[PDB]
């Protein structure tokens, strides 16, 4: 039930997206005028509306997607908008597709896919969560934040062993910690034009807070774009070591705080392109050899739905594209499978 201001600014959202004929955004692709008007006036029960799922597309049009999710029950409420946009982006995973359970399957199964480390400088496995109950950054309340740091900052610092660290909040934090974060690239910052017109970056930096452990191979970032980012890192090849260590964690967080989950979406996020595992594994790789014909790279990349992007030479990082409708067993298998023949292939050319 949003009210007649909401309304209003929809009407003139979509009448800003009529206009942009030349819009390539997935939000003026897919935000059909039958849609709109379908869902223009719906409000879920914490209040979010059509509005605080496409402000960031109408007021960016140059947006590559164009929407976020305000909350877990927009997923579900505006699904004729989302629905179409995800499987536009997640191709092949349909509107009528179910994101299967979570199984993070036989983690003993990962291997380090560069043992002599002549190939991987650097291996790393993240994933994404918001907690069960809280609405997500577009409709964050400033108490709300700060009670949400509470919970987490008293989380993290309660893991034992190798996930044992310090947590900092981004509130009230110095000049020389920030540079301390910032030397081992575990800082963040407030986001783009992008993130701010979805009002995601309100009350900053209330509620916002970095974690680490001890060894610098476990961060998390509290209340970024998601509630928690969760990523494992380390040097070398070892993605199974790197897996272990990040699937240990997420369980040990779980129990202190219970995440949100969608029966055909998997875990929910801020971001619809990164729900389902919301798994990226990524490696930074030298492949000179390979570097010199890239259509073989490509070639092999495109068929385990890997990214390989440039960051010094023939050194790329290559994460895996999916997270829709396949499990996170699956998606850290595909990655280390196409790894492991990348590999194979550079040693033989
Ligand atoms: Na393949």
């Amino acid at each position: 039930a949003a009210d007649a201001a909401t309304i209003a600014k929809l009407e003139e959202g979509f009448k800003k997206l009529e206009a942009a004929t030349d819009c390539k955004s997935l939000l003026k692709k897919y935000l059909s005028k039958s849609i709109f008007d379908s869902l223009k006036a719906k409000k879920t029960s914490l209040g979010a509306t059509l509005l605080d799922v496409i402000q960031s597309g109408v007021e960016n049009l140059d947006s590559g997607v164009g929407i976020y999710a305000p909350d877990a029950e927009a997923y579900s409420l505006f699904a004729p908008l989302f629905d179409p946009i995800i499987e536009d982006y997640h191709k092949g995973f349909k509107q009528t597709d179910k994101h299967p359970n979570k199984d993070f399957g036989d983690v003993n199964q990962f291997v380090n896919v560069d043992p002599d480390g002549k190939f991987v400088i650097s291996t790393r496995v993240r994933c994404g969560r918001s907690l069960e109950g809280y609405p997500f950054n577009p409709c964050l309340t400033e108490a709300q934040y700060k009670e949400m740091e509470e919970k987490v900052s008293s989380t993290l610092s309660g893991l034992e062993g190798e996930l044992k660290g310090t947590y900092y909040p981004l509130a009230g934090m110095t000049k020389e910690v920030q540079q301390k974060l910032i030397d081992d690239h575990f800082l963040f910052k407030e986001g783009d034009r992008f993130l701010q017109a979805a009002n995601a970056c309100r009350y900053w930096p209330v509620g916002r807070g970095i974690y680490h452990n001890d060894n610098k191979t476990f961060l998390v970032w509290c209340d970024e774009e998601d509630h928690l980012r969760i990523i494992s890192m380390q040097m070398g090849g070892d993605l199974g070591q790197v897996y272990r260590r990040l699937v240990s964690a997420v369980n040990d967080i779980e129990k202190r705080v219970p995440f949100s989950h969608h029966d055909r979406l998997g875990f929910l996020t801020f971001c619809p392109t990164n729900l389902g595992t919301t798994i990226r594994a990524s490696v930074h790789i030298k492949l000179p050899k390979l570097a010199a014909n890239r259509e073989k790279l490509e070639e092999v990349a495109a068929r385990y739905s890997l990214q390989v992007r440039g960051t010094a030479g023939g050194v790329y990082d290559i994460s895996n594209k999916r997270r829709m409708g396949l499990t996170e067993f699956q998606a850290v298998k595909e990655m280390q499978d196409g790894i492991l023949e990348l590999i194979k292939i550079e040693k033989e050319m």
